[PDB]
């Protein structure tokens, strides 16, 4: 329970650091790779549906454009937005495409799994 309280205070401060940063470069100009990722990765686990909604278009443009490694953990992220969104489908359908390209991401085998689970339990 503390951990979960911990984790959620957390996840309040990194959205609010990383929207301002993103926010900021936005009228400064073109945001970068990097800062557009970090408010993506805080909105895709923010407790509202829109910012979830809103961190999975993010990931989205960032795929054209990053590399080959960079396109990866996009489309990991794009699991979890799509799994936290109860998008089971498109969130099984992206894990199981990185899973072909990283055999040996136990990372993405164990959100496979706990959207299987997520599944038959709710």
């Amino acid at each position: 329970h503390m951990e979960a309280v911990l984790n959620e205070l957390v996840s309040v401060e990194d959205l609010l650091k990383f929207e301002k940063k993103f926010q900021s470069e936005k009228a400064a100009g073109s945001v970068s790779k990097s800062t557009q990722f970090e408010y993506a990765w805080c909105l895709v686990r923010t407790r509202y549906n829109d910012d979830i909604r809103k961190g999975i278009v993010l990931l989205e443009e960032l795929l054209p454009k990053g590399s080959k490694e960079e396109q990866r953990d996009y489309v990991f992220y794009l699991a979890v937005g799509n799994y936290r969104l109860k998008e089971y489908e498109k969130a099984l359908k992206y894990v199981r495409g990185l899973l072909q390209t990283e055999p040996q991401n136990n990372q993405a085998k164990e959100l496979e799994r706990l959207i299987d689970k997520a599944m038959k339990k709710d």
